[PDB]
């Protein structure tokens, strides 16, 4: 494969590396191919979850179709879909060494995460990726997103100061952050990490919820405001730019951005 | 501390990411408070080897010097002194958490290493950085560094193509790496790693260096050959920059190196 270039930056249009040496994932800055070659070798395994409860079992069937052309293709595979109508989970091809697990329902998402992600039928899964199903796939979503634990840089918000970041501000709730705190604002869209580091993340935001909940308080984004509360104080070891959650009929195609690879499906 | 800024590069004049996503430690890549915290949260500790057989022993006191106002400082620290003159060493006062233990001696390196790095004595020990001993310390070398494994950009190299390293090249050695392979030049006097991944780095070397010599062959840079070969097939998670291995009197001080930070002492 090509050298890499000592003296010639990956971008110049943008951060690559976070201030806590966390790798910022842009189009341009991995070989896919030393990637698939590293994690093939250890035979990684990566889990899916995906909600689709009352009318967005609809975004199934792209969803998938999709994550069949583009995500972690060539690697161990496993759809979780936690729905509230198995029977209208859509019949999906799929390639080699992937599966797919229905799993009815019934902050839904987090205590429903946590409790799957303690389960012993994990014990193979080696990393968990964890999404809305209002998506599509249109370009590469690959293993140069795992690591321990990342988080998703917010579309609307990558190129705001932080006191217009839409964090929880009352200091009465557990998702409260400060105005002169917060590094990035991360999207409650795609999240992800090793399967410990995902039971870390959502129990942590569950059990805030719960806190939240008895104190009768609702943080303002509910559960994304609680994961940016947590990868404020425990800081993801990648962070994915938004090449990976993206929305083209709200933010067209900017310079920024080389590839759009999970995109919004429009909806009322 | 300040908020990272999306749209603009830690670097314009350097590469801060290897094409496998590890970090390539610059000054302006990192911010050292929220490294520190992190750290110290781990209340981490670090060793530090270094040998000083024969004549070297005379660099010892500055190595020390420098590195109680350089290296590390903050956090736990243990020199450990490979040495055949014991009452050579320099009774260097140390700041609070750091110790030195002396190891009288006696391939010699990455053999030593290795042993040593097995000991069950080192159980409190997280990461070991291993150095030469004819340098000096000049400005911060922190936990920026730490990581599973990492190697340093060799200073002569670091613009060069890889038909220029000085990569061992004959077949016939352990060490051999192809005119079309190779991501960097590493230099042998500055690598290091969690203890596992220093204890598999040392361990491969040694075996493969005596390997050679059953078959009548030394590498053309012997240890460092052999280093090289080893981040070949298995990639550091960092890689730091030219600043953290330097020699001024041979190659200035250049624009693209912000600090010198770790230095050779001029000899003979
Ligand atoms: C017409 C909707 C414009 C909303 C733009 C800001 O996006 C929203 O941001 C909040 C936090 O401030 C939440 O993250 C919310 O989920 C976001 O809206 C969703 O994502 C954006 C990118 C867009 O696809 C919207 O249609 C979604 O509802
Ligand atoms: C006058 C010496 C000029 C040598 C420059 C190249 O450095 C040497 O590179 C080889 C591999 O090609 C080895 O890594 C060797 O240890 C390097 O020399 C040492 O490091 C350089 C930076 C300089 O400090 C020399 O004085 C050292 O002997
Ligand atoms: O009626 C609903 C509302 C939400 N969701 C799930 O919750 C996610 C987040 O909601 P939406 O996608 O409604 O939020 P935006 O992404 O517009 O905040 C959806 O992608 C689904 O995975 C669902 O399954 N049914
Ligand atoms: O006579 C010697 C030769 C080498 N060394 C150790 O081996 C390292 C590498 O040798 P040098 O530093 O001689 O190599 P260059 O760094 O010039 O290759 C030294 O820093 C010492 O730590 C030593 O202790 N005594
Ligand atoms: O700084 C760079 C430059 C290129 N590449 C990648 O290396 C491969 C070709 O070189 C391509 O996948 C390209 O994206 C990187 O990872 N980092
Ligand atoms: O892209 C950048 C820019 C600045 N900093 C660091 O953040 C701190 C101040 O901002 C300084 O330590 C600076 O080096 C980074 O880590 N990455
Ligand atoms: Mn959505
Ligand atoms: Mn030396």
């Amino acid at each position: 494969y090509p050298q890499p270039k000592v003296l010639t930056p990956s971008r110049k249009d943008v951060l690559v590396v976070t201030p806590w040496l966390a790798p910022i994932v842009w189009e341009g800055t991995f070989n896919i191919d030393i990637l698939n070659e590293q994690f093939r070798l250890q035979n990684t395994t990566i889990g899916l979850t995906v909600f689709a409860i009352k009318k967005y079992v609809a975004f199934l069937k792209l969803f998938l179709e999709t994550a069949e052309k583009h995500f972690m293709v060539g690697h161990r595979v496993h759809y979780y879909v936690f729905t509230d109508q198995p029977a209208a989970v859509p019949r999906v091809t799929l390639g080699t060494g992937r599966q797919l697990s229905v799993l009815e329902v019934g902050m839904r998402r987090m205590e429903m995460i946590s409790d799957f992600s303690e389960r012993r039928f994990l014990s193979e899964v080696d990393y968990l990726v964890c999404v809305d199903v209002d998506m599509e796939f249109r370009d590469h979503v690959g293993v140069e997103i795992l690591t321990p634990l990342f988080g998703t840089l917010h579309p609307s918000f990558y190129g705001s100061s932080r006191e217009a970041f839409t964090y929880e501000r009352r200091p009465q709730s557990q998702a409260y952050i400060p105005k002169d705190e917060g590094d990035f604002y991360y999207m409650g869209a795609f999240f992800g990490g090793s399967v410990q580091e995902v039971q870390r993340l959502t129990r942590a935001c569950h059990q805030a919820m719960m806190v939240d909940q008895a104190n009768g308080i609702e943080a303002v984004w509910h559960d994304e405001s609680h994961l940016n509360k947590y990868l404020l104080r425990h800081k993801p070891t990648k962070v994915l730019s938004p090449e990976y959650l993206w929305d083209q009929q709200l933010l067209g195609w900017p310079a920024v951005l080389r590839k759009l690879r999970f995109t919004a499906v429009p909806k009322n």
